[PDB]
């Protein structure tokens, strides 16, 4: 076979959406909005970042209201946050713009 057609831009083609982005402040410790006021997801434990996206997997079934995944290992957002991302699924309309 070809073993490889070519690689001239090396990035997949896919798209996902059980994908918080880690806060940056919340981190060190300077983010005032907390995971309640802020969009952007805070990891506790800290352990599963990854340092080349800085993105934490997000609980599908959790998001559903039902969690009873085999040892569940990924992070749960909040009320606030879990609808944001339903929405998504569930064909709805946008808000305003900030
Ligand atoms: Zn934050
Ligand atoms: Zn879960």
């Amino acid at each position: 076979g070809s073993s490889g057609s070519s690689g001239s831009t090396a990035t997949q083609k896919l798209l996902r959406t059980d994908k918080l982005e880690v806060c940056r402040e919340f981190q060190r410790g300077n983010c005032a909005r907390g995971e309640t006021d802020c969009r952007f997801a805070h990891p506790a434990d800290s352990t599963m970042i990854d340092t080349s996206d800085n993105t934490v997997t997000v609980c599908m079934d959790y998001i559903k209201g039902r969690c009873m995944r085999e040892k569940c290992k990924y992070f749960h957002p909040p009320a606030h946050l879990q609808a944001k991302i339903k929405a998504a699924q569930h064909q709805a309309n946008q808000a305003a713009v900030a």
